[PDB]
């Protein structure tokens, strides 16, 4: 069994900027979720090999996780807040698509997503 390569976190071909919204995404949004008691399954790519989930990457063709997001923020990968917000939504959506209501991982995702929603509701106006 094999995992795919992780999503990229560096690409000199990609355009990027450092903005007040992206700073908020790191300092407020990512930090809040990262510290949460239920963050840990989401802090790195799903290891479908060790977890014995051989169909994971058959169903999830756009993997995303907060370790990748953290690196993207820290390594100034993004052009705008929407690109980052999309990554968070992909991560949550992947969990809901793969799993079933009431599963522990879904409950965990839902807790993180509640906080995500509240933080992004106060994303500052661009400077
Ligand atoms: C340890 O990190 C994870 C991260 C995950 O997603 C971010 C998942 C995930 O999306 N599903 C599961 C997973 C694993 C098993 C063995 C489960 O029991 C029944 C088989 O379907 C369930 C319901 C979910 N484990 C993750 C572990
Ligand atoms: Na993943």
């Amino acid at each position: 069994s094999m995992n795919p390569p992780p999503p990229e976190t560096s690409n000199p071909n990609k355009p990027k900027r450092q903005t007040n919204q992206l700073q908020y995404l790191l300092r407020v949004v990512l930090k809040t979720l990262w510290k949460h008691q239920f963050a840990w399954p989401f802090q790195q790519p799903v290891d479908a090999v060790k977890l014995n989930l051989p169909d994971y990457y058959k169903i999830i063709k756009t993997p995303m996780d907060m370790g990748t997001i953290k690196k993207r923020l820290e390594n100034n990968y993004y052009w705008n807040a929407q690109e980052c917000i999309q990554d968070f939504n992909t991560m949550f959506t992947n969990c809901y698509i793969y799993n079933k209501p009431g599963d522990d991982i879904v409950l965990m995702a839902e807790a993180l997503e509640k906080l995500f929603l509240q933080k992004i509701n106060e994303l500052p106006t661009e400077e």
